[PDB]
């Protein structure tokens, strides 16, 4: 558990029903800059930190620890450039080569999450934080679930635009459920952080998916990458590729 050897800044990087996110510094005589989730239930915050605790990957946000003070406080290393969708909305100069590197970084941290038998559940362009223009990290483990050693999926928001059909129709979440979200994450990435399925409600998306209609190719997206998306958006999970195969394709087309 962390000590209050921690200095918070005043600005809110962000806020929500839980509390508010601030920048801070944790003194270890080299100080670390940190992002901090303060609650304004705790149990949820404890869950989420429990998840981050067992995770260790250059492409996942690190947790430093929990600080129990005037408020409950989840402390994480700080990804300085914030959310992918937001940075991309405001950096349309970002080139295709570079978006592919960023998503290949996501697939790699996802590859690891699948090997460690966690499901993310909320993999979206708003949950991928940028360390630099060339270094991406997955965040927000609030809806993540550790899988038991016997099951392949977890049985249950929601972020319905990012959800696979089996999640909405059955409530099953597996790592190939998150492959589906990653396909939507990639489409947002190539679209420079535009919302997916604009103006459509949940049930209209679901209806659209059942017809076999997918979202279009974004503007300057390389064809291999869009074909990668349709692969990700395989309707039937048994045939949808896991992150082992998403990551292999993405690493390949990068060289
Ligand atoms: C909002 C924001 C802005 C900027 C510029 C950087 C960051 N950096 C950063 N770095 C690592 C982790 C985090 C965060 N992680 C979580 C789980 C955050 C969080 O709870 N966000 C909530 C507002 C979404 O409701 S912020 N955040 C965050």
């Amino acid at each position: 558990l962390d000590r209050k050897l921690l200095t918070l800044e005043d600005k809110e990087l962000g806020s929500g029903n839980f509390g508010t996110v601030k920048k801070g510094y944790y003194q270890m005589k080299v100080v670390k800059t940190v992002a901090v989730k303060i609650l304004k239930l705790k149990d949820e915050l404890l869950a989420e930190a429990n998840v981050m605790q067992q995770l260790d990957n250059p492409y996942i946000v690190r947790m430093i620890g929990i600080c129990e003070a005037e408020s409950w406080m989840l402390v994480m290393e700080m990804a300085e450039l914030g959310p992918l969708n937001k940075y991309l909305q405001q950096n349309r100069h970002v080139k295709d080569k570079n978006i592919i590197e960023l998503v290949h970084q996501v697939s790699m941290g996802m590859k690891y999450l699948e090997e460690s038998n966690f499901v993310h559940r909320d993999l979206a362009a708003r949950n991928v934080l940028l360390v630099t223009q060339h270094y991406a990290k997955i965040s927000d483990f609030g809806l993540s679930k550790a899988l038991r050693a016997d099951e392949n999926y977890y049985k249950a928001k929601w972020p319905v635009k990012w959800y696979a059909p089996e999640c909405i129709n059955y409530y099953k979440f597996s790592s190939k459920s998150d492959v589906w979200s990653f396909g939507v994450l990639m489409w947002e990435a190539f679209s420079y952080g535009q919302k997916p399925y604009r103006g459509m409600k949940g049930s209209e998306v679901t209806a659209m998916l059942e017809k076999g209609e997918r979202m279009g190719c974004p503007a300057g997206c390389p064809r291999e990458m869009y074909d990668l998306m349709n692969l990700c958006w395989t309707y039937d999970v048994e045939n949808r590729p896991g992150f082992a195969a998403v990551e292999l394709r993405l690493r390949n087309y990068y060289y």
